[PDB]
RNA sequence: GCGUGAGCGAAAGUUUGAAAAGCACUUUGGAAAGAGAGUGACAUAGACCUGAAGUCGUGACAAUAAUGGAAGUACCUCCAUUUCGCCAAAACCAGCCUCUACUGAGCAAGAACGAGGUCAUGGUUUUGGCGGAAAUGGGGUGCCCCCACCCGUCUUGAAACACGGACCAAG
RNA sequence: GUCAAAACUUAUGGGCUCACGAACAAUGGAUGACGCUCAAGCCCAAUUAGUGCCCAUUAUUCCUUUGGUAAGGGCGAGAAAGUGUAGCCCUUCCGAUGUAGAUGUGGCGUGGAGGUAAGGACGAAGCUGAUGGCGUGAGCCUCAGAUGGACCAGCCUCUAGUGCAGAUCUUGGUUGGCGUAGCAAAGAUCUAACGGAACGUUGGAUACUGGAGCGGGGAAGGAUUUCGUGCCAACGGCACUCGUACACGAGUUGUUCGGAUACUGAGCACAACGUUACACCGUUUUUAGGAAAAGGGGCAACAGAGAACCUGGGAUUAUAUUCCAAAAAGAAAUUGCAUG
RNA sequence: ACUGCAGACCGUACUCAUCACCGCAUCAGGUCCCCAAGCAUACAAUGCUCUGGUACAUAGAGAAAGGUACACUCAGGGAAGUCGGC
RNA sequence: ACUAUCUAGCGAAACGACAGUCAAGGGAACGGACUUGAAGGGCUAAGCGGGGAAAGAAGACCCUGUUGAGUUUGACUCCAGUCUG
RNA sequence: CGGCUCUUCCUAACCUAGCGGCUAAGGGUUGGAUUGUUCACCCACUGACAGGGAACGUGAGCUGGGUUUAGACCGUCGUGAGACAGGUUGGUUUUACCCUACUUAGCUGGAAAUUGCGAGAAAAAAAAAAUUUUUUAAAAUUUUUUUUUUUUUUACUUGGUACGAAAAAAA
RNA sequence: AACGUGUCGCGAUGGAUGACUUGGCUUCCUAUUUCGUUGAAGAACGCAGCAAAGUGCGAUAAGUGGUAUCAAUUGCAGA
RNA sequence: CGAAUCGCCACUUCUCUCGGCGCCAAGUACCUUCAUAUUCACAAGA
RNA sequence: GGUAUCGUGAGGGUAGUACGAGGUACUCCCAUGCCGUGCCUCUGGUUUCUGGAGUUUGUCGAACGGCAAGUGCUCCGACGCUAUCGCACGGUGGUUAGCCAGUCCCAAGACCAGAUGCCCA
RNA sequence: CACGUCCCUCUCCAAACGAGAGAACAUGCAUGGGCUGGCAUGAGCGCGUGGGGCCCCGAGGCGCUGAACCUUGAGGCCUCAUGCUGGGACU
């Protein structure tokens, strides 16, 4: 299961989505933004990044990705606005505020403590390239898991 | 499965567990799924023994061509051993090392006295320092100074602007 | 002189030198660099001065190893008559590089076997390892697994499908490049309403195809793609609520359509006969008695020849020149037999 | 003439194509036949239009350089370009 | 006008020893690794095409091999066919 | 091969410049006809139409005329297939999205060049104005007085800021 | 700082390894052992209450009959 | 926050061709504290 | 320590050139070419302001208004972009034409104890 | 948390994207007007080839009519007139 056990089981909510069918590299970016954030400011960052009001700071999986001015917030020039990945993150954060609520915990004091998008087993599909070749297409679905303690 | 055809022709261990007891029920989700709960000795045994490498994610940590060698040192050591002996320093002995004669003032020239050095030399302890820790060793990470042309290859000659060389596993 | 160890730029040495000087034409730039000029240059000599120092895998010496088919001694725990081990012990001496290659090895390690000895559910193998320890080394051993779940190490002997970074090696997996290159051919969608968890549906708008059509039927080919309901996990290189996808259930109706029954054609080939080591060949009639009640049998055209049917339907989710029911919606033609 | 009975077999869905066939594919390639409107026009050229069909070809924002084009325009000169009016 | 550019979705390939600033030098005789100098904070985005003797394919050139195949022939050795007896 | 394109470097200097052949690499060194060309030769201009290097600079820049495989023609050679550095004609020019260079374009660190606390300033060495002298809170922490700024009731380009006033707050 | 690098702890991807092995390979043997026009081998199509494949079978169709054997088959159902 | 460093100064701290002092009594008189910090060991002190 | 502003300028780049005429055989003039740095008033070019007009075929029943012809086509056409096809400009000092410095261009990884504004929980 | 920076938003002397310049309740944006330009005389009604039986049909023409329209938008002018008017991030 979780790479890191929550410090205080009763005070934290865990959530996860295995074989999430969003790009790993985009979801890798999208979930890492959240890793220290309070859940409401993380619900927010996504609602705002879903509006093209703010960007997810792509960091590791930059590549020749385009420069944006909304990335200044994050300390670098490159940034990006996944939607499929931002929605899955909200949809996994709903999962935990639900998990957090049942524990009697208060979702709006709750803080993201551990986000970890592992890359999942990949799905094959086929190209059909120039001179009779057939190279791979492969989605790179991510395993995202997280928990969110609220402070004591 | 492939080929008009003659023909070619795979991969695949359902090896979960003793048994299916194969996760009822609650909870969020449109769902997939998730969080609890439950079964079982174990579910990081969940349709699955083991569970490597490589690769990746994450946390913490040290940090600032690569690798590499040598030697230290900084920090860390889930390591070893030892001590309730370890680090030192001085001495003694041994070893070892260093530091007249002739000639017409010179040499082609010989020892002596004295003193010093030293254990990465041998034997003799002494004296202090340290003693949940200390101590020596190993390991790890960084640095420092220094050394250091990618390997395999055929070739007189390879660092070659010569060939082969992305990674790992099995063979 | 610095880099660079050493003349912290030594000489209480000689000369020489002003501009260069320090063994084997074109990217800017090379006494190695700087810089040096009573030199840090050159010739000469020197070593503290008329009273040296620095650096080797070298030498010497010391320690250790290894080898010697080298020289001796010996036989608190040990003392083995020994090539070789954890070497029987001690002493002394000499050697040590090395490609191709040769050889040694009580050398390492693997699967298996004959033995021996032992271990394991108080956890075997395997795997993990700032687990140390041992060994020159191949490696072994221990520790720890918050690893595993049932086998198995030692030792001597036997055996081999026995040791892998490299073969543009094989096979599997993974990777950087990289969220990149792209997904830019055929002009196009817009709107509201509804649906839905969130692209479809309808209306409107707008274009397009432009009758050699993103039209309506067929052949070949395909063979369920058809249709409806559902579905959208996967696939539909974006998305889908939709699909030629998935699942389930349906669906193709003939006296007359086409085909065969029933033509011949380019052709083919059974039979027979012949040839061939052999029929899996050839002629296509057979030296041949082919009639069963002059030239054997057959096949070969879904575009040739042949060929009795038309419409209407309020008849389907899907078929109709095929379905319709007694007023056959009906109207025909046609074949066979039979009937007045 | 009539009437009576009988009239058997197999095909039959769908496709026929920038997604149903062949091309490893829903591949800009290929693949026989038939029907085929109106206007301009000499017309089956071309353009456009009723019918029948489409709106499927991933989309968005904006409009660096360099490109592609079944896109143009260019003063004065007029082949001097180039191997060659390509 | 479509690309490119930036975005949402989706998403390869080639290539890949390792890398990757230069000048001189030497050197397998044109270094990214070596010697000596000179630079160089790191990471980026779009271009670009100089270099990486960039990639492509065990040079189609050439030579070698007691290797092939095609063709030729009054090469050697033959074999059908033909004709003659 | 050549050209084109672009840059660059050299000089046994063509022009220009200075001299009196010398120095001088600065900047410049033309457009055309023929031919693939280079080269040469021509025409015209020009101050002049200099010579070279840069992998005989420069094909993932192009072009593909030369060279140019297969097709074919001719001459010669060959018995022939075929040969000819003889002629003729026709004859796919692939890939950057890597690294560096470069070109623009951003971001961020950094002075023990990320550390040490490892400490160096092109600084000054009671203050200001005319080295010395004079002026700038006082009196018993709080109170009073003075000065400056903000708000309210002429000179600046001319709307809005300054000095005027008066009051309040701060030093 | 960031990225990137590196160590460690977890986790994912991956499927090695080890154990397993109703399989293969090889050797050997045995016998009342050798198809078919009495329709063979092969091919086709079918048959189960739910059955695609595989197996079994052949419109008597996962079987009829004889024999032995026994109380099952077993996914569900069914006797 | 434990650190390494171990002379100062307006007598050098101008120029152009034995600086002073400090080193254990603020002084040359040894008045006078020093131990066990037990013979080196970062000076245990600035 | 932030943030902001004005600057410094080590270092690097670096460019002007040629011809002619006049004037008197230097100075001094005056044009031009090339180069370079810009700019777009004018002039030219460019139009997807499809601006306005005209116009062809199809089309909207017709006029109007359109619309389609992948911008239908023709004329004019602003903005803008741009042209030696327009226009403006191209500076010194010091040393031995060179060369260096400057002007000119980038300029603190040249880490600027330069200045400055604001806040420094 | 201060000051403030940034994003979102608006503008463009900027611009591939970042960056830039600005704005930050502002004639800022929006329409409208006026202007400057462009084109070139709209719709609509009210001399003429001939033609048809005083009118009708008539391309073209005339008049209202330098009209009509367009004129800032990748971003002409005018305040002329009316209209509409902060959140987030960070330290
Ligand atoms: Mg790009
Ligand atoms: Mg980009
Ligand atoms: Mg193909
Ligand atoms: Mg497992
Ligand atoms: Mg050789
Ligand atoms: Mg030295
Ligand atoms: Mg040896
Ligand atoms: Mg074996
Ligand atoms: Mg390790
Ligand atoms: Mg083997
Ligand atoms: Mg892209
Ligand atoms: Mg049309
Ligand atoms: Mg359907
Ligand atoms: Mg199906
Ligand atoms: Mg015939
Ligand atoms: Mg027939
Ligand atoms: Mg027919
Ligand atoms: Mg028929
Ligand atoms: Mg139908
Ligand atoms: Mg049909
Ligand atoms: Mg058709
Ligand atoms: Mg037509
Ligand atoms: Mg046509
Ligand atoms: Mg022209
Ligand atoms: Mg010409
Ligand atoms: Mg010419
Ligand atoms: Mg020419
Ligand atoms: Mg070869
Ligand atoms: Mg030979
Ligand atoms: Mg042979
Ligand atoms: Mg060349
Ligand atoms: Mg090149
Ligand atoms: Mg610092
Ligand atoms: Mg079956
Ligand atoms: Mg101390
Ligand atoms: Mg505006």
């Amino acid at each position: 299961h979780y790479s890191r056990k929550p410090q205080v089981s009763s005070k934290s909510a865990k959530a996860k989505v295995s074989d999430l069918r969003c790009h790993f590299k985009n979801t890798f970016e999208t979930a890492n933004v959240i890793n220290g954030m309070p859940l409401r400011k993380a619900q927010q960052l996504y609602r705002q990044v879903l509006a093209k009001t703010r960007c997810i700071p792509f960091k590791r999986y930059n590549g020749k990705i385009g420069r944006t001015a909304q990335a200044k917030e994050w300390g670098q020039t490159k940034g990006r606005w996944p939607r499929k990945s931002v929605v899955a993150m909200l949809s996994l954060l709903k999962n935990a505020e639900a998990n957090a609520i049942e524990k009697g915990l208060d979702p709006n004091k709750m803080v993201i403590k551990h986000v970890q998008v592992d890359q999942a087993a990949r799905m094959r599909r086929r190209t059909y390239r120039a001179h009779g070749r057939i190279t791979p297409y492969m989605c790179s679905p991510c395993h995202v898991q997280l928990f969110m303690t609220q402070p004591q």
